[PDB]
């Protein structure tokens, strides 16, 4: 009774040559889903979409090498695939900096490549699901967004952004089945995360599952689950999003950060 | 790859006599769970149980009647069914009354309607689903319990206290895979909503369909979706957090209102 | 320059005979209203009605010698002192108890004591208010409110629900020139807390400022502030609320906590 | 008796020429601040400056002709004013225009005006604040920060993205008498709102009292004020914030709206 009615549907998945990304690609082609994949750099699409004709030989994917964070790069892909049934905002960009210290035009490229992407891609592929009543728009953002990570400003910033033009953009599909709505991961597995923690606690014969463990209990005290997120954790959301069967979701920002954010929201 | 691996789990859905704890209840046994109906009057939960057997001839159901708005209700229900895998706090109710109207006893009444059901259920179930860090408890809220009804004081009170009830319970489950959240759904077409449409709009010769519609946009113009939330709808969720494919969910309040909260949240 | 415009105006400060509500008062009398100290303890609102004085010779006061977590006790106050233009619903208690060891019996007890109070006095005055266009109700929640205290969910349910009860109360005024809102201060030097610090760190032999220091430090890591909030520094803000300056602040819950909430909020 | 201590104390209001911000610094120099009014228009500073002294002769002012929209308007006034005790981010600026009908162009705009106003003068001031220990620093948001308005969703994005660089903020003036919080006005009579009123309900002849009143039924139905808020009833809660008085309030978030935005919050 609980179908994920989302075969034959057409998914863009921006900057899903790797992490969560990837887990959201991997999962909804497993469900029959039509894949976009979109990466920067061609290597990426191509090692990517092998390591997924592995895992499901009987599937549908499509190279879309392109630079989402940049203007010309997704005027490219609303020429190129002016179909889209799906839309999930994955792109986003960070880097660790003392707040007085990032400079100026940082702040300008954080913004063009994690918001821009959103806007310009939606400004047209939502027009078109609004004309015809039907489709999904998911950004995928951070607990950051609410609780801002001290060594990010402008990335915090971005996050708690898109909120905003998550809500904004979910009140333009009043009437119709399509719905935007906005999910906040916690801290992931990814896989910059993968090595920073081989590295992280040397002297301490430890393992990589005992690292996670005290990594979290040391800088990530307020997580209730007590270990990363893994990207497929993430995955499932966004796909329950992903089908019609979450209809009754429109305009929400869902948390999924195993506990980090203390607030009964 | 998205299996609800929760056949053999036992699920206790209180006051799933009808509305949206009926529909979580069906949707439930409909991945193999061995639900455990709870209903004040003993008629209402076997007429349940019928339409039930109806649906899945092949189910484990178990009658649980029992009036878990009382103190005794609840301590029967611990001692008669010690196993519980899933809690779902459905139990809730109201009634609409002017806020200088509302008597005294009934402010007790929602409290312990409400609430301590609630409490007294997990102070046993919680316990217990911690020594074997496994389980899920939710809790059915509203959209009221953050955008108040202007005609039910109290039971807007009852639902934002939940809340955080929900929040303090996520926090004891600290390293295991037990999951405490709350769902907010919006306006649903219960049975009650389902007549109340009958005789509202009468000179008007309208369909039912068409009656949800003005009724909407008559008293309820914040709603994206633009129509009841039909109790599925909810148990789509439900069912989803249900699942061990949320252990990344964890002391969250998701809003499943359509749209009625007009908030970045 | 800024006219405070508190002379001629009653307010009524609940449990006001020590921590916050004592400072509340203190304020109030100090800005030319004429207060009414409310204590369970006669022995109490004498004491601290001499205290007032003994600062300000020039005090309107009046002493209300009641248990406000009582039915009757609320009957009383409303019954003799009929005209209140402000409403400050101070009157709270914890207790700390881990939450499997909370007696069933306490959660009435908080309830009544931290929530009835609010809405039986309510029921009463802001009906008066209303009904003559001008007035101000405040609630006085704390930082548990938005984040739960993991030493007392039962307290923290009914800082939650006074978010909720406020804001409809708010809903009330409209239209009018009467206005309720609610503040959360955080952690504050009351001698409550006071006696703890004492009282814990043990075999430390430390002075106050030092005990002070690490319990922050240990225990309240997230504030910014890094202090325990002096009693003086809540009323500041409670008194800026009760003044007309306040006008366009209507149905909000104003954090005043130190940084302690890592919320964009 | 309550002293807002702001003799002494250098404010800058950022786009103060007009609107909030001319009565935010009207309000500043009333309490005996020294004040700097920043136009673009070096026509609009004096004529300010004008009404300023007009009322207050023994006034404390100090004129800034700046784009604080530019890279360089910014550099100018920091390398100018150095000292700053008080920084009000005032300056904004929004324009309706239909979601996919804003110019890729004015996101840019908007961005580099409603925010890196605030950061470019931030990373220079708060910096300066944090080693003196002591400072303020308000940002101008509105309601739409957390209740999108559907005219304008880039305005939007712009007041949701100060509340999360105002936390951060905050978030470094740990352990320092430094407070950064931000402040929600909902819609208030300022001239460029006078003057849409006479613009809009056409050929009905009406007084703004008359006009006024039915915009806030038509387009406010939500405010529980029920009218435009005056500038003045702003200025008190910033005036208040920018005191000493308000030391425990930090990184918070003051929703100041009559009542728009329906949420506990």
């Amino acid at each position: 009774a609980m179908h994920m009615q989302l075969k034959g549907k057409t998914a863009l998945v921006t900057g899903s040559t790797a992490g969560i990304g990837k887990a959201i690609a991997t999962s909804l082609v497993a469900e029959g889903a039509n894949v976009l994949i979109n990466g920067r750099r061609e290597e990426n699409v191509n090692e990517t979409i092998k390591e997924i004709r592995a895992q499901y030989p009987d599937a549908i994917l499509q190279p879309v090498v392109a630079d989402l964070g940049t203007e010309q790069g997704c005027q490219d892909v609303i020429e190129k695939y002016p179909k889209v049934d799906i839309l999930i905002n994955n792109l986003g960009i960070f880097e660790p900096v003392e707040y007085f210290d990032i400079p100026d035009e940082d702040w300008f490229k954080l913004f063009e490549v994690n918001i821009m992407s959103g806007v310009r891609l939606t400004r047209s592929y939502l027009k078109k699901m609004i004309e015809r009543k039907e489709g999904r728009v998911i950004f995928i953002a951070s607990e950051a967004a609410i609780m801002p990570s001290q060594e990010m400003a402008h990335y915090s910033a971005t996050k708690t952004m898109q909120l905003s033009l998550s809500r904004s953009l979910a009140e333009l599909t009043t009437g119709t089945n399509v719905t935007v709505n906005t999910i906040m991961p916690g801290s992931t597995l990814t896989e910059g995360v993968e090595t920073m923690l081989n590295s992280l606690y040397p002297n301490e014969q430890l393992t990589i599952e005992e690292a996670e463990k005290r990594f979290m209990k040391e800088n990530r005290p307020t997580s209730i689950i007590q270990r990363l997120i893994r990207p497929e954790e993430i995955a499932h959301l966004v796909t329950f999003l992903s089908s019609p069967l979450s209809s009754a979701i429109n305009g929400s920002a869902l948390r999924i950060d195993g506990g980090l954010v203390r607030s009964v929201f």
